[PDB]
């Protein structure tokens, strides 16, 4: 079976004030990301997932994701002195051969990256368009919606199967399998506390505190196996009306999901894990023990390490609640820290920090998350209704 690959994952090496030219190449094997322009070129029509994560320092940041010269998605994060922030966004977009996609500052150019600080930008082909009707059928169930009881997202980035109901805010599973979900909320005016529901219960929680003159960005993502007829949605969670979700002409709060691996009987290549902290050790892997998904057992709870058992391209994402103390983590691959994520903590201001990257892995490769340096910046937080999560999945197996 031919595998359709087109993916890139890059980072800033310099912060600069125009398309943002990422020049740190995590992955770009098809060479479909052009480093001299910062633009991704579509060579294969289909449904593409894009995600970015920016270190906010010194000055506010506002960026927009462009698809062939139109602003599709906006992400705003205000900076306060002595308070480094983390802003992210993600969305599905269907692309035609020729479409180009990039990121630029919507000044608010507070993007930052140096020798131990990353701002990254990643995209991959999820579903290629199935010529009429050639080769491998593709199982599709996906949605990507934005804000304009379940939270009713009405702005439609993608809903081609209509498995998401815009009048109720609910996604309905029509195809049994492993689903990925992600959200990104701009926090303004009031605190934001949300919860990802599955059927009838809160699976995941994300809290982000709002201080005056400090718009924030909060995100979450998880892997959930679904059976036909059960649904998923995002609901404001708490008892203090933590509903400071925001959106306007050029500010988004989004909710995205997609079938990753469909269920089969006796071939699909599956290697995935999604785990969370159940509370809060220097120079050692952070051990996430709450298990959302770990079907192949490729993630080892007892060591906190992911082991590659199928060579190919992997996507990793994490989301961390920042409380009481600065948080800085490094993503390791095979005893080398690949990616760094820093988020300062200010009193009475819980924060949300995240990163995600594509990494090609071979047999023996281990991936894990570790607190940075001497392990001092360990303000990671989790409890009965606050999450810090680590997720990874096999995207394309080597052929
Ligand atoms: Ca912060
Ligand atoms: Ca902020
Ligand atoms: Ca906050
Ligand atoms: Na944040």
């Amino acid at each position: 079976a031919y595998v359709y690959r087109s993916a890139f994952s890059v980072g800033l090496e310099t912060y600069v004030t125009m398309p943002i030219r990422f020049t740190k190449i995590f992955y770009n094997q098809q060479n479909h990301y052009d480093g001299s322009t910062g633009k991704f070129h579509c060579n294969i029509p289909g449904l593409y997932y894009f995600a970015y994560h920016i270190t906010v320092y010194m000055k506010d940041v506002k960026v927009s994701l462009f698809k062939k010269d139109k602003a599709m998605l906006f992400t705003y994060d205000q900076y306060q002195e002595n308070n480094v922030d983390q802003a992210s966004g993600s969305v599905l977009l269907h692309l035609e051969v020729g479409d180009q996609v990039w990121l630029q500052v919507y000044e608010r150019n507070g993007l930052y990256a140096d020798n131990d600080n990353d701002s990254t930008f990643t995209g991959f082909l999820l579903y290629h368009d199935t010529n009429p009707g050639e080769g491998a059928y593709v199982y599709r169930s996906a949605f990507s919606v934005g804000l304009e009881m379940p939270i009713r997202f009405t702005k439609i980035f993608y809903n081609q199967q209509n498995h998401y109901d815009g009048s109720t805010g609910k996604f309905h599973c029509n195809i049994p399998g492993l689903y990925y979900f992600a959200y990104h909320i701009t926090v303004y005016m009031k605190d934001v506390k949300v919860s990802l529901f599955k059927k009838d219960k809160a699976m995941l929680f994300t809290y982000d505190q709002y201080q005056e003159n400090n718009v924030d960005q909060a995100s979450g993502s998880v892997l959930l196996h679904l059976e036909v007829g059960d649904q998923v949605w995002l609901q404001v969670y708490g008892e203090g009306e933590r509903n400071g979700l925001y959106a306007d002409n050029d500010n988004d709060s989004t909710f995205t999901g997609f079938l990753l691996y469909h269920d089969t009987n006796p071939y699909v290549y599956r290697s995935a894990f999604s785990v969370g902290l159940e509370t809060y050790i220097p120079n050692m892997p952070i051990r996430f023990t709450k298990i959302f998904y770990n079907q192949q057992n490729h993630y080892d709870g007892s060591t906190g390490k992911f082991h590659c058992n199928i060579p190919g391209l992997y996507y990793f994402a994490y989301h961390i609640t920042v409380y009481m103390k600065d948080v800085k983590v490094s993503l390791f691959k095979k005893d080398k820290a690949m990616l760094f994520t820093y988020d300062q903590y200010q009193e009475n201001n819980v924060d949300q920090a995240s990163g995600s990257v594509l990494l090609h892995l071979e047999v023996g490769d281990q991936v894990w998350l570790q607190v940075y340096g001497e392990g001092e910046r360990n303000g990671l937080y989790a409890d009965n209704d606050n999450d810090s999560t680590f997720t990874g999945f096999l995207l394309y197996h080597d052929t």
